[PDB]
């Protein structure tokens, strides 16, 4: 420690910058604010960080415990943690994959045990159509009307990789009927409570996503019309593709900029492909001291 300096959005405002974060040198007590910045802040924004993959990785590492990505066509070539999006070819040749997340999500929803922290590493980034959408479903619940807060109270809600799930090299000639059933064993879809109290802050999360989540059912297990799951999209600003609801904060980046935001809090989602930009992203994702909720 002895010089990482934390500057808070005022109030309730979204986000935080970190000037002077080593995570070589940073101290117990820099690594602790951080987090309970993340925690309350909801997206970190590490400036002046230039580091190879290696030490992206470590700096995962000072922070929780990385994944890596159950696809492996997604991966580093260096760093299987490393999870990789980019359409710049290098030398011809495509790293990882290309025009990823471009609907709402939280990272890993559709896994039993998705991970509290993800970090965005932007390597190449569009000068004009740059940033990425987030939604707070902390604050997008306590927003909701209370008789939609009593709709869902008591409800699941079944989340699943099943409509974004990526074609592989390594699928090309096979029928899709044997992909699709191939997704359902490998990635079942996972039933989780409709809300759940975040483990840090206390605050109840709505935990739904429309790129996601596929339904909703009752207090009983039997499915509810996903008609309540498309107001629960409208009303948290999910269905606006203007981008104009006032749940939703785009968040830009200039280069050395290190995202590192709440993954039980908030969604996110690329903007819309309105220019031919390029996009290269370097992302970690880890494991902190808690499940994603107690009943994990
Ligand atoms: C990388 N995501 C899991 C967000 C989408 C890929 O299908
Ligand atoms: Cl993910
Ligand atoms: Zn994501």
């Amino acid at each position: 420690e002895g010089r990482m300096q934390i500057d808070e959005q005022p109030g309730n405002a979204i986000g935080a910058a970190v000037e002077g974060f080593d995570h070589a040198t940073a101290s117990d007590a820099d690594i602790d604010a951080l987090k309970s910045t993340i925690y309350t802040k909801k997206i970190a924004v590490l400036k002046g960080q230039d580091l190879s993959p290696q030490q992206f990785l470590a700096l995962g590492k000072r922070l929780g415990r990385p994944e890596a990505y159950y696809e492996p066509m997604y991966q580093h070539p260096e760093v299987t943690e490393i999870f990789v999006s980019s359409n710049v070819p290098e030398n011809g040749k495509q790293i990882g994959v290309p025009k990823t997340g471009k609907f709402w999500h939280a990272d890993y929803q559709f896994m039993p045990d998705p991970f509290g922290i993800t970090l965005i590493y932007p390597q190449v980034i569009p000068e004009k159509n740059r940033g990425t959408y987030f939604i707070d479903m902390g604050r997008a619940y306590d927003r909701l009307p209370e008789d939609l807060k009593k709709e869902i109270s008591g409800t699941y809600c079944r989340h699943s990789v099943r409509k974004y799930f990526k074609i592989r090299p390594h699928d090309v000639y096979r029928p899709i009927s044997e992909i699709i059933e191939e997704v359902e064993r490998k990635t079942p879809a996972v039933v989780q409570p409709t809300t759940f109290t975040h483990p840090m802050t206390g605050e109840t999360v709505l935990y739904i996503s429309e790129g996601f989540t596929v339904g909703i059912e009752d207090q009983d297990g039997k499915p509810l019309d996903e008609e309540l799951l498309k107001r629960l999209f409208d009303a948290t600003g999910q269905l606006d593709e203007s981008f104009e609801h006032d749940n939703i904060h785009l968040q830009s980046f200039e280069q050395g900029d290190l995202l590192v935001w709440d993954n039980r809090s908030l969604i996110h989602r690329a903007r819309h492909t309105t220019t031919p930009e390029p996009t290269v992203s370097y992302r970690v994702t880890v494991h902190d001291e808690r499940k994603l909720h107690d009943g994990i």
